[PDB]
C-alpha cells in the first residue's frame, strides 16, 4: 500500500518512522542543478511507503527534513551519494545519519560486479522489482500508477536488505570500513556539488 | 645538528620533542606495500631539524615511533598520507590518528592549479626549494648517502609551515569542514588500498 | 497515405504546406560529398506524406527549394544538423527557420539517453516506427514499398512530437535556450561540411 | 598611467573612456563557475591603457561594470569568451552581449595550426610577446602582487588589435558570417555550461 | 554438390573453371605463419564447389597453384588481403588477378557498417549463410558433413556477389578506385606477412 | 556423486588419486589478500568428486596440502594462476608439477577466442556446464546442492579436456611451449601475489 | 638565380629545365583541401635551384604546370606524396602521374626508426639541415616573406638526391617491388581521401 | 685493443677468451625479425674489451659462435634477451640456453623506479655514462661508422658488472628465485614472439 502526498509528508505519517528511515528520491536527471527533485519516497519497513511529490521550486518540506536532519533515526540509501547532494541542494539540509546499501554491497559482495538495486534484492532477498521506469517524466502532472509502485518498489525493502548486508559485512571483517564510509558520504556528496564529481578527493588528480 | 640519525626507533629524548603536531614522511622500496618493505620514517617537530630513522628489513616493531603515531592528542601532519598511513598500518599494525593531508588540502583550496606535489606548493606557499632528485634511489642501502639523508628530512621540515598555510586558505575560501571529514576518513582509504580496493574509489557506482 | 514525387514536389501539392513543414531526408551513407542525396520527404502534419524521389547529379527542385528557404514556415527535422548540410551541398539553399527535435530531446529529455526519433516517439506520442529501412539502398531504381512506408514515417508525427517537446521545454524553462540552437544550426551543418565535422568550434579544440 | 585600479566596480569617468568596443577578461580562483569565485574584472578601450576591477568575495553586484557588459551598443572582444561570460553570468546574473571571441575566430581562419592560446595569436598576428607565468596564481590574494596586475593588464591590452586583424583574415577567407553566428550563440553556450552540459557539444548526437 | 580432393584438385576438375574462379581458404587461424592452411574452396559459378583438404607441411599443388598464377582467369575472394597472404607463405604463388567483394562493399555500400559476407549475401542476393563452422578445427582428422557445406557456401555465391557489386561500383562511379584497390591487395598482402600488418602503409604511422 | 568434506580430504579418499589430480577452488572474489578461500574441489577422473568446504582462517590441511606439493602426481587445473596463488596465500604450499588447460587451450586452439572452461568442454568434450553458480556466496553456511553441482562440474572433466588438449598440442607442435609455460606457472602465480599481477613481467613494462 | 618566383604558373621557359624526374611540394591553408586553399607550387630539377609559384585564390588552371604533372614521362617526386596529389586533383583536376613518395620509401627500408619526417630522412640520408618553422605559416600572404620562401624551396631542392638514397636502400633490402606498387595506388588512395575515406585504411575490415 | 672485430664469426682464439659467462646483444635492421635481418653481434668476457661480428645478409651460419651460444656451461648476458634470443633463433636456429637477463632482473628488484633500460642501470648500479644515439642507425652499412663500433661494444662492455650488482639485489630483497625462474622460460617466451603472440601475455586470460 502507498500513502500518497504533495509537498511534505503529514505529520501524522510521520510519527510511523520510529527507526530507522528508508528513502529514495527521483529526479528529473543525474545533474542536481540542472533536474530538479520530483518525489521522494520513504518506508519504515511494514512494507508500506509514503511516496511526496516535490513542486517546481519548492525548497522546503518542514516535516521531511526534520527527519533527514535528526540524528537519532538512520537514513537508508542505496548509492546515497546522489540523493544526499540533491536533498541538500533543494532544501539546505544535510542528510544523518546514513547507511548506503550500496557501499555495503561493494565491501562484501566482491564475487560479483552487480552491485544495483535490482541485482542485491534478488540475490539477498529473493525478491524482483522493475526498472522499467527509472527513465520516465518524474515531472509528470500526474505521476501513474506504474510510476507509483516503481518509486514505492525502492523504498519497501532496503530495511531488510540492511540486515543482510550488514549480517555479511560482520561475517567479512568490514563493518567497520563500512561505518567510516558512511560518516564520510554527506561530504563526498557536497564535494560533488562543488564540482569534483567526477574525481576521486584522495587520489593524485 | 640539523638531522638526528637513529637506527630502528627514535630515541624517547628526542621524541619529547614533539609536544604538538608531528610531520611525517617515509621512504620505502617502492610503491606497494606488500612487496616494497618501509626503510626510513622522517619525523620533524617544526624547529628546522628533523629526526631520520632506518627501518631495517623485518622490522615490525617501533615502540617510541608508534607511541607517536597512534597518540590521538599529536596530529601527524602527511603530504599524501594515503600511502604513508598504508605502509605504516601494514609494518607495525598502527594507524595512524588524527592526521592532516597537505595534499587533499591543497587539492581542495588551490584550485587555479593542477600542480599538487610538495615540491610545488612549498614553491607557491613558502617559496622554498626542494629537490626530487633522491625520491628513486635504494632506500634500503647499506650506507645512506648524504644526498639520501638532505631529501629525507627536507620531506618533512616544512610540513608545518605549510599546514598552516594551507589552513588558512581552507578557512578563507570556506572548505575547512570538508577537509576535516576527508583527513577523518584517510586512515580507513589506506586500509581499503591494503585490501585490494587501491586502484577503485569505494564512493563511485563501479 | 503517400503522394509520389519524382524530381520535386508538384506547385499543387505544396500549396498543401500553409504552416510548419515537417521533413527528412535519405541518402546513400553519412559524407555529403560522398554519399548523393536520393530522397526528401515533406508532411503538413495531416496524417499524409509529400516522398520525392532525386535523381543523382540532379542540382534544382524550384518547389522544394521554395519551401526550404521560406522564412514564413518552419522546418521541422529530427537531427536537422545532418539534413540541412545535405540539402545545401544539393541544392545550394540554406533552410530557415528550423526546429530540431533531437536538440529539443536533448534540452528536455535529461532522464535518458536515447534521444533518436523511435523513442521519442514512443514516450511522448506512444507511436511505434520501424528502424529496418534505414541502412536500404536509397538509390535504388525502384523504391520498395517498405521504403516508401519507412520514408513517410519518418515525417508523419515531427508535427506532434515538436508540439509536446516544445511543452517539455517550456515547462522546464529552457526554450530560449532550444530557439538559440535552432538559429545557429543552419552555421553548425555549413561548418560540418568545410572539415569541422568532428569538432565543436566552441572548444578549445 | 598604464594600469588604472578599481574596487568593487569602474568609476563612472574611467568607464566612459569606452565610447566603443571593450576588451575583457577576467582571473578566478579556477575553472569551475559554481565553485571558483570571480576575483578580477580587466577591460581595455584599446589605447594601451587597461582597468583592473578587484572583485571581492561573495559579491554580486557592479552596476557600472554590469552595464557595460549588457551594452548592446559596444561590442565586448573576448579571448575564449566561452569561460568568462558564463562567469559574468553566474557571478552578476548579466548576459554580456554582443561578443567577439578572437580564440573562436582564430580557429576559423588561422586553419594552418593547432597553436590557438592568446599568446600565440598575439606573436603571429601582432608579434606581441605575452608570458603566462602568472595564469596560474592566487586572484584572491589579500594584495595583488605587480606581477599579477601587469599580466592581468595585458591580457586585454591587444584584443582590439588582434580582433582586427583576426576579422581581416575572416573576410579575406570567406568566413565571417560563420564567425558572427557563432558569437550570437556563445551566450548560449556558456549558459548551457553552467547547467551542466559543459562537457558535451549539444549539437552532436551525444 | 561438393567435389572433394586430398592435396589437390584434379586437372580433370580444374578445366572446368574457363572464366572466373570462386575462392576461399579455411586455416587454423588468423596469423599465416603460425596457423597452417587446411582448405581452399573453389567454385566455378555453376552452383557446385571443389573442396581441397591440405595437409601439415604441404607446399605444392600444381593443379590449383596453376589456377591461382593464371592471369587470364581473375579471382574472387571475400576479404582477399587474408587469403592472398596465406595462399603466398604456404605455396609461394601470388594470385593475380583478384576482385575481392568486401573491398567493393566497403566502396559502395556506404549506408551500412556490415561488409561481411553473410550480410552482402542477404542483401544483394536474399541468400542466407550461416557462420556457425567458422570457428571449427580445420586441421581435423575427418572434415564434418556441416564444415564441408560451410566451406562451400562460401564460394558458392561469390560470382552472383561480383556482378552485383560492380553495378553498383558502375551505377555509384567508383569501378576506377576498386580496379586500382584490386590492382595493389597482392602487395598489401606481402606486406602483412613482413611485419606490417597492423599498420597502414600509405598513413604517417 | 560427490563426496563432502569439511576443513580436509580424508585420508581414505586422499588415496583414491593414484595418479593425476583434477582441482578447482572457490572463492569469495579474485583477490586473495582480500577474498578467503571457501571450497577447494578433487576429482580423480572416475566421473565423481571431492568437494572440500573451507573455514574462514584455516590455514592447514595436512591430506590435501600433501596432494598439491606431491612432485609425482600432475596437478590440472584451469587457468591455475589463479588458483595456485590462492592455495599458496592460504596454505603456503607451491603445488606442483601443474597441468593448465587454458594455457593449453590458448597454445592450440588457435581459431577461436573463447578459451573459458565452457567453450572448451563442449567443443572437445560434447559437455555441456552451467555457470550460473559462479557468482554466488561460497562463505555461505551451507552451500546449495546447486553451489555442490557448480563445484563438482569443474573437476569431473578436466582429465578428459588435457588428454584431446595435448593431443592436439602434439598435433601442432606446441607440446614443448606448453611444458615451459606449466613449469613457469608458479612463479607466474606468486609474482601476482606481491603486486605484478597487471603487468606482463617479460615485457618492457 | 637560387630561387625563381613566378605568379600564377611556371613559365615555358624554365618547364623547360625539367627533362627528367620533378621535385614538388605544396603549401596551403591548412590540412583540409575543400576548406583550405592551395596557395604555392614549388618545383626544382634537383640542380640546386628551385621553381616557387604562387597560386591564387580561386584559381583553378595552371597549364605549363598540369601538364608537367599529367606528363607520364616524367616522374613527380613527393615527401607525403598522398596529401598533396589529393590537393591538386582538388584544385585543377589534375590526376598527377607517376609518382615517386620518399615517405612511403622511408618507411619501408628505414625500419630502424620511427622518424620519417623530411627533416630526419635529409638528416640521416644527406647530412642536409633543414627546419620546418615556418609550416604554420600564413601561405596566402599578401607577400610572402623570405624565410616563406627559402622553406618552400629547401623543401624540394634534395627531393632528387633523397630518391636516389633511398631507391638505392629498397634495392638492398628487397622491398623496390613494394614500393613502386605503393606508387601505383597512391593517385587512388588520394582520391579516396577527398571522398570521406581520409581516416580509414580501405584495406581493413573497417 | 679494445674492440676486436669479426667478419661473419668469431674466431677460435678469440672464442676461447670465454671461459665463463658471455655478455652478449645484436643489432638489426629493426625490431620484426622476420623482416629486419641480424647485422651485428657483440660478445664481451668482461674483461674491458669487446667482440664485434658483422653479419651479411642471408647468413644462416655461425659455427664458432653458435657453439657458444647452446653451450650449457656457459651462461649468456642480456639485457631484454627476449628480442635478442628470438632474432638468434630466427637467423641461426640455435635455442640460446641458460640466459641472464638483466632487465627482467632490474623489473625485479628496482622497484622504486620506472626507468629498467641499460642506460638508468648502468648509470645507478655502476655510475657508467653510455649513450643511446647511434641504435637508430644503418647497421647493415656497408661499413660500419666507428661510433657505431663503440656503442655497439658499450652495449656489452658491463654486463657482467650490472648482472653482478643487480644478482646482489635479488638476494637481498629475496627474488632471486623468481628471477631464475623467469630465465628459464625465456627461451619460450621468445619463440612464442616468432609465432605471433608477441603483443600477448599467453599467461593472461586473454
Ligand atoms: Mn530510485
Ligand atoms: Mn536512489
Ligand atoms: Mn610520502
Ligand atoms: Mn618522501
Ligand atoms: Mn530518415
Ligand atoms: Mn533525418
Ligand atoms: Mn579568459
Ligand atoms: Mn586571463
Ligand atoms: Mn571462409
Ligand atoms: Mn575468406
Ligand atoms: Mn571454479
Ligand atoms: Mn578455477
Ligand atoms: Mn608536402
Ligand atoms: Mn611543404
Ligand atoms: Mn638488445
Ligand atoms: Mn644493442
Amino acid at each position: 500500500t502507498i500513502r500518497y502526498h504533495e509537498g511534505d509528508i503529514s505529520a501524522e505519517d510521520a510519527a510511523r518512522y520510529k527507526g530507522a528511515i528508508a528513502i529514495d528520491t527521483e529526479t528529473l536527471g543525474l545533474v542536481p542543478r540542472r533536474d530538479r527533485l520530483c518525489v521522494v519516497q520513504l518506508s519504515s519497513g511494514d512494507g508500506t511507503a509514503d511516496v511526496i511529490r516535490i513542486a517546481a521550486g519548492q525548497k522546503q518540506a518542514p516535516n521531511l527534513v526534520h527527519m533527514l536532519a535528526d540524528p537519532a533515526r538512520q537514513k537508508i540509501f542505496h548509492y546515497g551519494r546522489f540523493d544526499i547532494a540533491v536533498l541538500f541542494h533543494t532544501f539546505g539540509v544535510t542528510t544523518t545519519p546514513v547507511f548506503c546499501t550500496k557501499i555495503a554491497s561493494r565491501l562484501c559482495r566482491t564475487y560479483t560486479d552487480r552491485h544495483g538495486l535490482k541485482d542485491n534484492l534478488k540475490e539477498m532477498l529473493e525478491v524482483d522489482i522493475s526498472k522499467a521506469q527509472q527513465s520516465s517524466d518524474w515531472a509528470a502532472e500526474t505521476l501513474s500508477p506504474a510510476q507509483l509502485e516503481y518509486a514505492a518498489s525502492d523504498v519497501l525493502y532496503l530495511h531488510a536488505l540492511r540486515d543482510k548486508l550488514t549480517a555479511r559485512l560482520i561475517r567479512d571483517g568490514r563493518i567497520e570500513h563500512a561505518d567510516a564510509c558512511f560518516a564520510f558520504l554527506p561530504t563526498r556528496a557536497k564535494l560533488d556539488l562543488l564540482g569534483w564529481d567526477e574525481t576521486d578527493i584522495f587520489a593524485h588528480s
